[PDB]
């Protein structure tokens, strides 16, 4: 149907905008602390602690499969990155501090992304 195509074009345009958002969020992590999943070889207990692990590579795979239907779903995943890290790691650690910084810096990007998604439809 033509409707299905129009819907698909919207999904594709959302995917384009989320890719740019993702790039901007990931620039706020210059140490690459959140680049890749936490290694179960190097943190064998990790899944006892964290039930839904997340990282920027895993978000990028979902993105390119057009697997985010709306900004809210994408934000959920971004928040998992931050929130997982802040539970597993103590306050006095480079990891926790990196999450706080990513959260604070990402908020700005996400604030305008919401406006753009609402605005452009």
């Amino acid at each position: 149907s033509m409707e299905q195509v129009a819907m698909e074009l919207r999904l594709t345009e959302l995917t384009r905008l989320l890719r740019s958002v993702l790039d901007q969020l990931q620039d706020k992590d210059p140490a690459r602390i959140f680049a890749q999943p936490v290694s179960l070889k190097e943190v064998p207990d990790y899944l006892d602690h964290i039930k839904h692990p997340m990282d920027f590579a895993t978000m990028r795979k979902r993105l390119e499969a057009q697997g985010y239907k709306n900004l809210h779903e994408f934000e959920e995943d971004f928040d998992l990155i931050i929130d997982n890290c802040m539970k597993y790691n103590a306050r006095d650690t480079v990891f926790y501090r990196a999450a706080v910084r990513l959260r604070d810096q990402g908020g700005v990007v996400l604030r305008q992304a919401r406006r753009e998604v609402d605005s452009i439809g």
